[PDB]
Formats: C-alpha cells, sequence, structure tokens
C-alpha cells in the first residue's frame, strides 16, 4: 500500500499527503523535492531539514519557521505545512512543505535577457514584499538573485528567512573588518566598515545589487573575498565624500579609506547603456554609499521609475511588529529543538 519514499539516498518520509517525489535541489539547508499534495492536489515543494546536530542550523530553521508561519504576504513564500515526528525524542527531521516555484532570478539570470517591464514588475515585486518585511521590523539580510522564487507568470516570492534578524539600528556599530554571515556580492560597504548589519539600509542596498544584475545578467560588485567587496563597491561609486567619511567615526575604518587613491564615480549610464533612466535614477538612489542617505523600501516604491505599479495601499504592512521570545543565539542546540518542536505542533493531527 505504501512505504517510505527515497530520492537520492535520503529518506523522505512525507506520507501519506505527499507522494510521487522528484528531486529539484540540495544544500546546507538539506534536500528539497516537489510532490504531489493529495488534499490540495497540487504539486509542492517540500525540504527536509535535518539541523538538531548544529545550534545554527537550528537557528536558520528556527527564524526561518517563526518568521513565514507569522508573515502572510503575495511576495513572500509561505509555509503551507510542517511534518515531523509525534515526540521530540523521535524528531531527527523536518520537512517544510512550500508552494512550487518554476525558477529563481539566479537562474533566469543565468540564462534569460530580461526586457525593461520584466525588471520593473520584478524589482515592484521585490520591494512591494520588503515593505512587508521592513514594516514588521525584521530584516531579511540574506537578499540576493536565488532567494528570489519566480512562477510561469512571473509572480516573484522572496525565500529563506534563516539571516533574518529583527532590526537594531541603536547596536549596529562595530570595528573595521568585523566578520559577516550573509552572501558577500550582496553586502553594504559599510558591513566592512562599521556594521554589524541591524539596520533596514542593509536590504535596500542587496536590492540595489538585484537591480543592477537584471539590468546586465552579471553581479554589478563580485568580490572574492571580504575586503576585496568593498573595493569593488568603491570602484564604481568612487572616493567617499568628506561628509560621508565624517560619519565613520572609527579610526581603522576611516584611515582605511583615507589611505586609498582619489576614484571617480564611473556613472551608471556607461555601466548600464541600454538601460530606462528611470531606472538608473532609482538605483543610484539604493546603492548610496552612506546608509544614512539611502533610499528606503517606501520612498523606492514611489519612485517614478515604479509609477505604473505604485499604489501604497495595494502594498499591505504587517499587524504588528516581530519580536522574538528569546535571544535566540547562547541558546543551545538542544532548546532550539523544543523550541521548533513547539512551533511546529499546529501542523500535527490535533
Ligand atoms: C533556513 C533553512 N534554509 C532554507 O530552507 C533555504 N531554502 C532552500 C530551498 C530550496 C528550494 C526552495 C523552493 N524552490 C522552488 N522551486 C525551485 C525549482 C527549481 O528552480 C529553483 C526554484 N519552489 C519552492 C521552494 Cl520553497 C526554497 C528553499 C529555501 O528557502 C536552513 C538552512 C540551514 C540549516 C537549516 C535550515
Amino acid at each position: 500500500g505504501a512505504g517510505p519514499e527515497m530520492v537520492r539516498g535520503q529518506v523522505f518520509d512525507v506520507g501519506p499527503r505527499y507522494t510521487n517525489l522528484s528531486y529539484i535541489g540540495e544544500g546546507a539547508y538539506g534536500m528539497v523535492c516537489s510532490a504531489y499534495d493529495n488534499v490540495n492536489k497540487v504539486r509542492v515543494a517540500i525540504k527536509k531539514i535535518s539541523p538538531f546536530e548544529h545550534q545554527t542550523y537550528c537557528q536558520r530553521t528556527l527564524r526561518e519557521i517563526k518568521i513565514l508561519l507569522r508573515f502572510r504576504h503575495e511576495n513572500i513564500i509561505g509555509i503551507n505545512d510542517i511534518i515531523r515526528a509525534p515526540t521530540i525524542e523521535q524528531m531527527k527531521d523536518v520537512y517544510i512543505v512550500q508552494d512550487l516555484m518554476e525558477t529563481d532570478l539566479y537562474k533566469l539570470l543565468k540564462t534569460q535577457h530580461l526586457s525593461n517591464d520584466h525588471i520593473c514588475y520584478f524589482l515592484y515585486q521585490i520591494l512591494r514584499g520588503l515593505k512587508y518585511i521592513h514594516s514588521a521590523n525584521v530584516l531579511h539580510r540574506d537578499l540576493k538573485p536565488s532567494n528570489l522564487l519566480l512562477n510561469t507568470t512571473c509572480d516573484l516570492k522572496i525565500c529563506d528567512f534563516g539571516l533574518a534578524r529583527v532590526a537594531d539600528p541603536d547596536h549596529d556599530h562595530t570595528g573595521f573588518l568585523t566578520e559577516y554571515v550573509a552572501t558577500r556580492w550582496y553586502r553594504a560597504p559599510e558591513i566592512m566598515l562599521n556594521s554589524k548589519g541591524y539596520t533596514k539600509s542593509i536590504d535596500i542596498w542587496s536590492v540595489g545589487c538585484i537591480l543592477a544584475e537584471m539590468l546586465s545578467n552579471r553581479p554589478i560588485f563580485p568580490g572574492k573575498h571580504y575586503l576585496d567587496q568593498l573595493n569593488h563597491i568603491l570602484g564604481i561609486l568612487g572616493s567617499p565624500s568628506q561628509e560621508d567619511l565624517n560619519c565613520i567615526i572609527n579610526l581603522k575604518a576611516r584611515n582605511y579609506l583615507l589611505s586609498l587613491p582619489h576614484k571617480n564615480k564611473v556613472p551608471w549610464n556607461r555601466l548600464f547603456p541600454n538601460a530606462d533612466s528611470k531606472a538608473l535614477d532609482l538605483l543610484d538612489k539604493m546603492l548610496t554609499f552612506n546608509p544614512h542617505k539611502r533610499i528606503e523600501v517606501e520612498q523606492a516604491l514611489a519612485h517614478p521609475y515604479l509609477e505604473q505599479y505604485y499604489d501604497p495601499s495595494d502594498e499591505p504592512i504587517a499587524e504588528a511588529p516581530f519580536k522574538f521570545d528569546m535571544e535566540l543565539d547562547d541558546l543551545p542546540k538542544e532548546k532550539l529543538k523544543e523550541l521548533i518542536f513547539e512551533e511546529t505542533a499546529r501542523f500535527q493531527p490535533g
């Protein structure tokens, strides 16, 4: 009648509701498949996560689950269901069921020229999702083309909230060259100078990078290592102004910048000769060196480039700010498992 399905070695212990599995992919998170959902009669994405042997996998798992169960928005991936063992003792895996999406913006950019109309619509949707995220006082912190899912009609949904944080602007400052987790090519210049990435402006930078990559099918700042990232940024933006330098009070960071030879700004219309001029005006405001001067999500949405889409009444916000009950670091592997168990109880037969 039935048994545990396998795919590429792994038990996919998702039944009886989810059958007829096909491999999609794999990564540090675990493994993903499409499955036929027998209750909704659609194929769905299912990712098997096995995080309980290291506490960082447990952190990313719990952030993802707690945030995405709280959020409800058309441009943010939901969680449809969660499968796991009936007891903590028996729970070695978590299967998170999500809407199946045809592709992602990373895959699309490696194969497809984007028309200006596509770029405009994708950007609208990224920002409309990010408006909602930021309205819940949450930062995604790892926005990049592979975290933007697309269906066959180019509807876009933001995924992967494992690095997300509640914003904390009063604790954003750090020293020069502080190590960072999120993806290098989409890191704002301030991460490498004086920022822990605890403000909304870090996501706007990444969106800026994504827009540039939509315009040319190539990453704008493909740094090969921590500090090379900053030098790619300054290679295009040019040397910071005295005003922007004076906002960096950390001497090591300031003096690093002062030690560099003077570079002029490469104008956007030379990097992007076929781009719409309104798109480059918005790009410029998103890829501003000084995070205080960088455009905010709601201002970006109101930019002339997006005028055909802009409608604040149809760009919803969250009902209330997000807050974690407990600080998720300094919490052991063993407690994060318990919290995962609790957070997934609603999907159990009961
Ligand atoms: C926090 C957690 N990380 C993740 O869960 C990150 N992932 C992995 C992943 C894989 C697939 C999809 C996906 N893909 C499609 N279609 C594809 C069809 C083929 O072309 C590409 C798109 N459709 C719906 C979805 Cl949801 C979403 C995610 C996601 O968000 C973690 C990390 C470390 C440790 C522990 C937990």
